[PDB]
């Protein structure tokens, strides 16, 4: 994970070049209607027209200045986009931080016009150097990079189907198995026949059929009752930010473009980390960090997440942290309010605000009540 700083140097000086010396890409929406407003500007955009310096306004705000509108505007909308409210993302039931396409967004007919105006919105966050809170599965990156799903990819996505395929291809199963190139579903209430080929009626065999079941089965389960939506997302994302300029980058190295690194080192946060109102001696703050040090990975995830609206911290460290307008380090302000208060976060401003609680164990026990649930 070394070089990846310098794939990135190469991206963003060879984006650089694709912007255009004049012209700009405005935009004008209010804040309350920010994910459908921009859905319609967006969309009226021709690919070469996202590329150009953006030109924001709020609508009825004047604003202090255009460059910190527009990152507010790109915070602000891809915050939205990634919303479950929106129809298009949903957090797995296997898994409450992983997000994937929602399979039943076609309740909203337009639905793929959407997928393909969060492509360019999130193009255009990489395009502009924003870090989206992203929680998408590896191999929806590798789609992303034009790379076919392996059958390593099934482990998380579907683990007793990866067992399945993995004795399939390391074992003779002629005879036992008793498949077809026919694969079932049931798919809202209904068994769904799919052919993984024509004439899917070809029974797998040794006999150098099973290699090839394997990788078409791979690829089906993988973008399974979601295929229009990926394509649609995919389209918009590759408009902005155009497949061969990726070819040197895998997968991990994507996500980590995309949406920042998800290991929260507990030094480079703790020393890119403002106090207000409270001292580094001071008692609030050497038991808020004693907290962090017991907190598992998970916890650490919640607290980030619950202080900031992301779980996961730019490339370029904590020191890089994202306000709404601009950088904003994560920030302890110690509050005059009652003690049976949990903490409060304003997630714009990377603020924690926390009341002067009497023992370590009381800020342990509220801090855990607030990022919990
Ligand atoms: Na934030």
């Amino acid at each position: 994970k070394r070089d990846l700083v310098q794939k990135l140097k190469i991206l963003r000086q060879e984006l650089s070049q694709q912007q255009p010396q004049a012209g700009h890409c405005r935009i004008e929406v209010s804040r309350e209607e920010i994910f459908e407003e921009s859905y319609r500007q967006v969309m009226k955009m021709r690919p070469k027209d996202l590329w150009k310096r953006l030109m924001i306004k709020f609508r009825g705000e004047e604003g202090l200045d255009y460059g910190g509108v527009a990152r507010e505007w790109l915070y602000l909308l891809s915050h939205e986009m990634l919303n479950p409210y929106y129809g298009l993302f949903q957090y797995s039931r296997d898994d409450i931080y992983t997000l994937q396409i929602n399979p039943d967004s076609a309740v909203n007919p337009e639905h793929l016009s959407y997928f393909h105006f969060v492509g360019r919105i999130m193009g255009m966050a990489v395009f502009h150097g924003h870090y989206i809170d992203g929680g998408f599965t590896l191999p929806f990156y590798k789609q992303l990079l034009g790379k076919s799903i392996t059958l390593d990819d099934m482990e998380l996505v579907d683990p007793d189907l990866h067992n399945s395929l993995v004795w399939i291809l390391e074992n003779d199963i002629t005879g036992v198995l008793d498949h077809t190139f026919c694969v079932e579903h049931n798919a809202y209430g209904e068994i769904i026949q799919h052919e993984l080929k024509p004439n899917g009626k070809s029974i797998p065999v040794n006999e150098e059929n099973k290699k090839e079941y394997v990788r078409l089965y791979v690829n089906w389960r993988f973008l399974r009752g979601i295929e229009a939506q990926f394509l649609a997302l995919q389209k918009g994302f590759n408009e902005v930010i155009p497949q061969h300029l990726l070819k040197t980058f895998d997968e991990k190295e994507l996500e980590l473009i995309i949406c920042g690194l998800g290991k929260i080192d507990v030094n480079d946060w703790k020393v890119n980390t403002r106090l207000k109102h409270c001292t580094p001696d001071s008692n609030i703050v050497k038991w808020f960090w004693k907290a962090v040090e017991f907190f598992d990975e998970e916890r650490r995830a919640r607290l980030l997440q619950f202080v900031t609206g992301s779980s996961r911290v730019p490339l370029q460290g904590f020191k890089a942290l994202q306000g709404a307008a601009g950088p904003r380090l994560f920030t302890i302000h110690q509050i005059d309010a009652c003690t049976n208060n949990l903490p409060k976060a304003h997630t714009c401003f990377n603020r924690i605000d926390i009341p002067p609680y009497e023992s370590y164990e009381k800020l342990y026990e509220k801090l855990l009540t607030a990022i919990e649930e």
